[PDB]
């Protein structure tokens, strides 16, 4: 029962960025002769740590990994973007009581002003040099759809809408 985790967490990233998927818990551990399934096809690479690069649309997908004797792991979506601001989360779906992190992130990785939050086209948070909005013990009224404002360079932007789950 192998499950992949990815660094950085966000699940929903820029085009250009990087990310790793780890077919295991912790980064300290190491393993040879794993499979990698994007998309269905099996990937080329073995390591247990398979790395991604400038990423195109194409590394957009259903990723997976397996063991000599073990059964695939459950899929993971990663979803790549081109926008001036993207809204992050840890996980789209939470279980009642686990930590839920949000991040409004700027393309390029430049940088945010005047941020603001949006749940449920309520306004939520607000801050001048932005901050990732981040809660430890979720409650099940947090679900909800959220989406981020925020000025970059000299303009106003808002990013796409982003739906939200905690189940108990
Ligand atoms: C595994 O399956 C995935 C399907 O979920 C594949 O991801 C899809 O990949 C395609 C091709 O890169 C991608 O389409 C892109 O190509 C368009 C023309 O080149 C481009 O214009 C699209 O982006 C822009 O245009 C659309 C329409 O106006 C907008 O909605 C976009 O926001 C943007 O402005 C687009 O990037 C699919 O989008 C992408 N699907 C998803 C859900 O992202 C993987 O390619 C496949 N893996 C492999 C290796 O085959
Ligand atoms: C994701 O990882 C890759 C690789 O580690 C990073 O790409 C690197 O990008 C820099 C540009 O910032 C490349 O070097 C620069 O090239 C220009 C022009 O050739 C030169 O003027 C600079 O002085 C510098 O040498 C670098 O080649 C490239 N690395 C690789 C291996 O391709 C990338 O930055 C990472 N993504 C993010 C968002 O950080
Ligand atoms: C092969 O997988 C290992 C992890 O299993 C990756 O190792 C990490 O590499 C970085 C430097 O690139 C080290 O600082 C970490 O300590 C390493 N972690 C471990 C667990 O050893 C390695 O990057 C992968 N190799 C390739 C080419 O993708
Ligand atoms: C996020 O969930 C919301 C509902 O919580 C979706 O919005 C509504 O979806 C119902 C489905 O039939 C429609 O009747 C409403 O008109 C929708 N409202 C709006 C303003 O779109 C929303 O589509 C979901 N978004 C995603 C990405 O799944
Ligand atoms: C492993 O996969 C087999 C079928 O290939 C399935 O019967 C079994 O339940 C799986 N293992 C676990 C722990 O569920
Ligand atoms: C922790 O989670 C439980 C249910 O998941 C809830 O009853 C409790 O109030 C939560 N703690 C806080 C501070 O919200
Ligand atoms: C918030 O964003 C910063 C980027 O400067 C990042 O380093 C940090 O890990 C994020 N914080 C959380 C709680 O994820």
């Amino acid at each position: 029962k192998p499950k992949v985790s990815l660094n950085p967490p966000w699940n929903r990233i820029f085009k250009g960025e990087n990310v790793t998927l780890t077919c295991n818990g912790n980064n300290f551990f190491e393993v040879s002769s794993t499979k990698w399934f994007h998309n269905g096809s099996l990937s080329e690479e073995t390591n247990s740590s398979l790395n991604i690069v400038n990423a195109k649309f194409e590394d957009s997908g259903e990723y997976k990994c397996q063991h000599q004797q073990v059964n695939e792991s459950e899929p993971v979506y990663l979803e790549v973007f081109s926008d001036w601001l993207l809204l992050q989360a840890s996980a789209e779906v939470v279980m009642e009581g686990q930590p839920l992190f949000l991040r409004c992130h700027g393309w390029r990785n430049w940088d945010v002003y005047k941020v603001i939050y949006y749940k449920d086209g309520e306004a939520l948070k607000y801050w001048y040099e932005n901050h990732n909005i981040s809660i430890t013990n979720a409650t099940v009224e947090d679900s909800g759809t959220y989406y981020c404002t925020g000025k970059v360079w000299q303009l106003d932007y808002e990013s796409e809408p982003l739906n939200i789950t905690v189940i108990k």
